[PDB]
């Protein structure tokens, strides 16, 4: 109908209730399962669907052989319904790709993929099932997005996109979309250091992206977008709980304008919400590998340099392995304010588990609840000695 | 459009017929088909469903074994074509857990899904597809519900939920729904001592749900809801013609307000036709286990302590395997009178042919006619020897 | 929108075209494909679609072994999309049981499924999806009907029953439906001596069928119904081309009120276009087995018992597998006349082909033309030898 | 809608950026994919699709054993979602035969097939999926048509058929089409002395068609046709850019009313977009197979006898398995212009891979940008060894 437009405030979020759950890889052992990762959860006015990008093979086809490569012209975004298993038969391709972001904005959907060698890559803008407008590389150096679903208010979808190096200063953009094309475009602004991989979310008409710093922060790069003025502003997390992995120990007090220092050049896409008391914290609880999962409460993390956790929740145990997360929210559900909502990658396969020659995942999400409910883990649940 | 009304009378039942039945577990022998337990079937206003608790797994996937096991993180409420399999590329998953129930308003869809581990589960209760009302476990004793649809009239949709002690006093409540959002809850009332598994249908604005004592009956508790002054009551079915499994062998005369005794701590789940002379009973054949399955007429089983059969008709052989039971009725339907329908769940696999290391089901449903027509016996159909 | 009327009449067939072939057997070799028998092609305003009884099973799948039998309790009537094969995953259930028939009136579609034991089967007519009337054995032998579609004039649905011995005289009923429900319905008049399996079609407000004696005679019955009037009459094909299977060698004379004796208690399901001088007969090759398939034009077959062959196309080469083949137009085309087509389902397996333990088909439809067509044969394609 | 009319002129061809992939063999090692060859893309006013002739079994299936043959019974054009690959069940069957064209008139679709032994050959003409019209052979020598998309503008769909030998002067014959109907036909006119396979695209009510001379020519024919006064012309590429496949090396000067000698009764279907400066020409970058594939701006390719390359872009590198090319674009995008593209067939398997005994293909598409975008290479990406 119209343009979607960012009018309410979060909802309080007491705890987190179960949303969505795949178990692609228990499936997949069986059945004609698509390889994947960098997963999201999208919403339109009238179905939420998984997302995902493919490595172009089944799970027990032998091409899975050496799917933990990152990027080849075998890859595809790809859509399929919620809590379904990505599957060759229900799976939709969006756009061909190995980076890639994708959001409706009330009328329809805008899907980016962006593909090519390193040193030449472009983004193909989509919209409508459509393609509209083209970007080539500027640094060229592996020209990359999201991997999360954007956010547009009134018809205007600002998008994150890094190009140059991953281990140092990087040139990153905020383009400013509209029914596909180009508004306008701005460098990065404000302090932070390395931007990658941002998970957004909009709440009145504000977007926040809680990002991945992979040069040198252990501490989250966060960047606000105002959609009606389209500019923004980049700090990090002042908290000392900190969020990326892998990561030191928690110290007694963070840093709000620099990186803190410990882990270099290494990182995981990751997410937060940020909204006073009501602010909610993602994180591996391994500060060495991608295992395990938690949400914890953290009050005033944005702003509060000292803050420590008030409540938690687990979602995912630390013997079991975890991955990406990221935000996204059902702007079109009824209510007064918006469910806060959020999915876990969680990785099957090399390099951890190497006695496979493959890299998969399945999808864990999880919406706010304004009760307080029990907590329950929730693993991938495939045993790996069944794919010998 | 709007919101259905409990309008009719039941139409007078003379004999059933063949409504629907999928061979899931021959076609699964050779196809990729889920593994499942606790179907049931639901009408939308325009198409009829079938209903299911998946395992996350198919039936020729290695992770079917150890299936028998009731709740884990790999069950979701799925549902799929009528007398289709549940398919891993046709089915559709309403929510995640390993209890539910589910019914439609006349406008839109409820589905409730209860998960977590045994001293914490919640309930999350989706309406629209959208998650809205979240229940945290009151007893912190396995939280359950239907396993059956739920019925609603002119929006109110209410549900019987159980948590505490299956084989002792147990806390019961009915909560009235409205657009996902609860009106109001009570704690039962009446006679029935334990409730579990109501299976339930309206007719004349009054809902009826026959449903399992686990603790002591091998008669079956009754709850009669009205659903306009949101209230309700309880007792047991008064026939001496016995409907639980296992349960000791009829008397000469029943109870109508207390627990017929005989067997204890266990059951079934299981369903009945209350009404006057046109009063039909289902049971399994076996009173020792889940064995068999047959129609029988017994007028005015709820309030005659000596009423016995006067027909019948005979479903599944004793020799063959059946399972849980529950009513359904196509609200929606053209006619008079609502036509009294009914699935019989046919478990394959444990713990009775434990050659196999899975537990699997089929469906088959019947609805009543008003012609006095032939019977057949309706089995699974599937060798299990085909399945080493 | 409305009722369909029978307006037009026939187009001039010239020759046959190629319409719809599925290549069932050749792709379920290594697909999910259903066991199946009895085919035919129903449409609907907006789509044709092909329609048989499945087994429960699929070809590869063990539960194959056996299906050469014709009743059990895992039939079902199925349809899916034009020319693709019967899968597991593509296939609707229009209703369960071993015979049926089915139409769409204009408004909706109408199926007849008829199930149960050999001395107590029913049918239980489905409308819009809904079961809405069920009929109870009269002559306690095999109730059982078309096996093609039925036809429709202003909601009136004839359908030809028959209960009874198959190799001696029986009791055929013609019912008139109307949105499910029963008009009324006559006992079969005329000279037809034993009637089974009718495939019919309409025009000028008249429906003729061609159905199977399959007690004496090697020329077929025909009944011709009006619908208006709700009345028939039934005769012989009197032309000296016979085309039932097994059949003696074509004589210099028919007979138009008396069957052709030469073979005794068997038969095939066939058709005719029976319309004066554009009159074509089908036929299998073979006098001996359901072997090859020919058209043949044959002027006023119906009523000239010297008729002989003026023209001719072969559909299916004699050393390829025939059986059965039935008459369904697509009344929703456009156009002045109604273009005749039909179907030959191609039998493979049992018990012609003994090396496998299965009996399924794959099914080749033609369409009429006004132009001369060249012709091609169209054989079911599989090599048995792949399933060993 | 309306009928389409070709009202815009082609966007400036910059470079050419990704549109669909769907690595068909890949997947199709471990999944129930179809096995195909002269594949092509067509769009509907909502949606673009892949469209393929059918082999009539799968891959991994055994009868894929001699799909390297052209004609048979068992082949279909079908269609599937764009990126998805052609697997048995997500895949509509348009038509049978062996040869095809289909296009979208802005109202709906006409597909037209050709079956038949090579002497009696014959094109039925479906229109809003019903047959319509029917053209026997007139040459009785393999009547063939575009094997990639045809187009209209107000109504009328001009179709090239030829009939006739392929080595040797054949029967071309251009018909003109409206509602499947034949409004008019024409032999062909011009300089050209051989025409297959034709690739077409329209602009500015003018539609241009570049196909093969299989005889003779090394260089391309041309027809361009006028489908408002329904007349043509023809005649040859005259750039020294030679694009057919075998062929000899470049020239310095080519031919425009005559073939470019060289390479006898051989070729591969190819396209190209014509436009002044604005002109591309793909092809196969070996000259002796077909292997590798590129696209080159050659100004004035059509009418200068000199004209070169100004700018380019590698597609397939020439280590990599090509095949068939053809022209199709979203005549229903929103813009300025039409976005011209095409597709590249990727054959696998026979003749040059002998190790298997089938054949089949996969497809890339790419479409173009005003941007000049980096390129990158798309293979087919399958490991024939592991068919093995
Ligand atoms: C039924 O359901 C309810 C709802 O779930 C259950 O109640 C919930 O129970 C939770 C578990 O106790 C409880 O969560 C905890 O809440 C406290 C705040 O009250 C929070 O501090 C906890 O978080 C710390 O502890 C966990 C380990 O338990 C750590 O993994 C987590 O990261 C937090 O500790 C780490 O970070 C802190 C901040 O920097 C450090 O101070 C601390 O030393 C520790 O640091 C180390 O570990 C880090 C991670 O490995 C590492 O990075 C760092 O460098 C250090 O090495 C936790 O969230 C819920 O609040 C509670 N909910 C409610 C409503 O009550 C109930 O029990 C259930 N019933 C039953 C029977 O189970
Ligand atoms: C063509 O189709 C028609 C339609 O189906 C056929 O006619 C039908 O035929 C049915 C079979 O005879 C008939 O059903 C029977 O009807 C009588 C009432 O008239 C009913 O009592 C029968 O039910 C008892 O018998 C069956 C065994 O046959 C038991 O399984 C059932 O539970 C009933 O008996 C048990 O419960 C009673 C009540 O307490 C006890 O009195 C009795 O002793 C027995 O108890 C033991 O068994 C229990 C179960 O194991 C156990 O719990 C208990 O503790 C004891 O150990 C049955 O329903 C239909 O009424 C009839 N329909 C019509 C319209 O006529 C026709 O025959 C078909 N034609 C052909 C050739 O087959
Ligand atoms: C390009 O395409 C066109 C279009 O197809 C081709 O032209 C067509 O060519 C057809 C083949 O010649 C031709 O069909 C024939 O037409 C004649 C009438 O003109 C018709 O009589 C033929 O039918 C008899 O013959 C076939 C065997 O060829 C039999 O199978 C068939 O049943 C008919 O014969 C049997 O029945 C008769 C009637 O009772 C008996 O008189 C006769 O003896 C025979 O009886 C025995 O066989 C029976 C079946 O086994 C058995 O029941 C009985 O008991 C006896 O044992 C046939 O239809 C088309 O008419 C013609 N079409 C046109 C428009 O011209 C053209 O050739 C193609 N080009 C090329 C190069 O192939
Ligand atoms: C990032 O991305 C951008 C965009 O892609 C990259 O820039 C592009 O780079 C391309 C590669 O250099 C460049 O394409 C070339 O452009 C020139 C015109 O400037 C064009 O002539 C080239 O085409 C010839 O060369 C290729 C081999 O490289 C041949 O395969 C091709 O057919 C052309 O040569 C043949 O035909 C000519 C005409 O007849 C003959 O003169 C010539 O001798 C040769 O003939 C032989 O080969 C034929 C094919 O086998 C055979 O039939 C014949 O008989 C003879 O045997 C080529 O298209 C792009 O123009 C350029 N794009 C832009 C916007 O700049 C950039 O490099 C990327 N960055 C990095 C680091 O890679
Ligand atoms: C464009 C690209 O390849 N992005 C990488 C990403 C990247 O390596 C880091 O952010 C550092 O630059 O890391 C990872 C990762 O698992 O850490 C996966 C992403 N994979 C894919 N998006 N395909
Ligand atoms: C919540 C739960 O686990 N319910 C159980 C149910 C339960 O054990 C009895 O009612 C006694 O409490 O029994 C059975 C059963 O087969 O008897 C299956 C149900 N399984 C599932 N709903 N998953
Ligand atoms: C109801 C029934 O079983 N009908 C039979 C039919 C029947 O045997 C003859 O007409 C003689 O009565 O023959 C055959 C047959 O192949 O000849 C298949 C049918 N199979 C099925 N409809 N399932
Ligand atoms: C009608 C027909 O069979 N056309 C052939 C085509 C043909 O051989 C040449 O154009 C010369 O006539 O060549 C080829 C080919 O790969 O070269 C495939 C086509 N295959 C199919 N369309 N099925
Ligand atoms: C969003 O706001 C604009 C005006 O700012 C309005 O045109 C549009 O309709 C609004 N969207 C919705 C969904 O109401
Ligand atoms: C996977 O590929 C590697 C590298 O090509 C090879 O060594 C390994 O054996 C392969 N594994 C399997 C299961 O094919
Ligand atoms: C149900 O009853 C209410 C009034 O009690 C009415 O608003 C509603 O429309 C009725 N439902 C239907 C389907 O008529
Ligand atoms: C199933 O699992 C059990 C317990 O882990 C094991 O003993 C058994 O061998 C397994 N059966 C199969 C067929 O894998
Ligand atoms: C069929 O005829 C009846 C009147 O005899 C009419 O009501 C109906 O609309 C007609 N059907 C169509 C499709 O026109
Ligand atoms: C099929 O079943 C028969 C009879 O039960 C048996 O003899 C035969 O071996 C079976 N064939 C196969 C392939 O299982
Ligand atoms: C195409 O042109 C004709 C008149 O030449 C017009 O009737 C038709 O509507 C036009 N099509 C569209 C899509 O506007
Ligand atoms: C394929 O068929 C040929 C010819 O019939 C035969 O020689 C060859 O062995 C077959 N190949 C396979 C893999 O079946
Ligand atoms: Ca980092
Ligand atoms: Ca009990
Ligand atoms: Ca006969
Ligand atoms: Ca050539």
């Amino acid at each position: 109908r119209d343009f979607n437009n960012l009018t309410k405030g979060l909802c309080t979020i007491n705890s987190w209730h179960i949303y969505g759950k795949d178990n692609a890889v228990r499936i997949g052992e069986d059945s004609d399962v698509l390889v994947t990762r960098e997963p999201y959860v999208s919403c339109d006015p009238d179905e939420c669907r998984f997302y995902a990008l493919s490595q172009g093979t089944t799970i027990r086809g032998k091409h899975s052989n050496g799917t933990i490569h990152d990027r080849s012209q075998y890859r595809a975004l790809i859509s399929w319904p919620l809590s379904s298993p990505p599957t060759v038969y229900n799976s939709r391709v969006e756009c061909i790709g190995w980076s890639s972001t994708s959001c409706h904005d009330g009328k329809t959907r805008m899907s980016i993929c962006i593909s090519g060698p390193n040193n030449n890559a472009s983004a193909v803008i989509w919209y409508n099932r459509r393609p509209v407008t083209e970007i080539n590389t500027w640094a060229r150096n592996i020209l990359r997005t999201q991997e999360s679903e954007c956010v547009c208010h009134n018809g205007v979808c600002p998008v994150v996109f890094t190009d140059g190096s991953a281990t140092g200063p990087a040139e990153t953009r905020i383009y400013y979309f509209k029914e596909g094309k180009i508004l306008k475009w701005e460098p990065l602004a404000g302090t932070a250091k390395h931007i990658e991989e941002c998970s957004c979310y909009g709440e009145r008409a504000e977007i926040t992206c809680t990002c991945r710093d992979n040069w040198q922060g252990s501490n989250r790069p966060v960047i606000r977008i105002d959609p009606v003025a389209m500019t923004h502003t980049s700090q990090y997390i002042c908290s000392p709980v900190l969020t990326d992995n892998p990561r030191p120990n928690d110290p007694t007090v963070g840093k709000c304008n620099d990186p803190y220092p410990g882990n270099n050049n290494n990182g995981v896409k990751g997410f937060s919400y940020l909204d006073g008391v009501n602010t909610w914290l993602g994180r591996t609880i391994s500060i060495a590998s991608r295992s395990g999962y938690e949400m914890l409460k953290v009050p005033n993390a944005l702003t509060d340099d000292k803050s420590k956790p008030t409540q938690g929740q687990t979602i995912v145990l630390n013997t079991d392995w975890s991955g990406y997360s990221g935000s996204f929210m059902d702007y079109w559900a009824e209510g007064e304010c918006y469910r806060a909502c959020f999915y876990v990658e969680l990785i099957r396969g090399r390099p951890k588990e190497d006695k496979v020659w493959w890299t998969s995942n399945s999808i864990v999400s999880m919406c706010s609840s304004t009760e307080f409910l029990g907590q329950w883990d929730w693993p991938d649940g495939a045993k790996i000695e069944y794919f010998l």
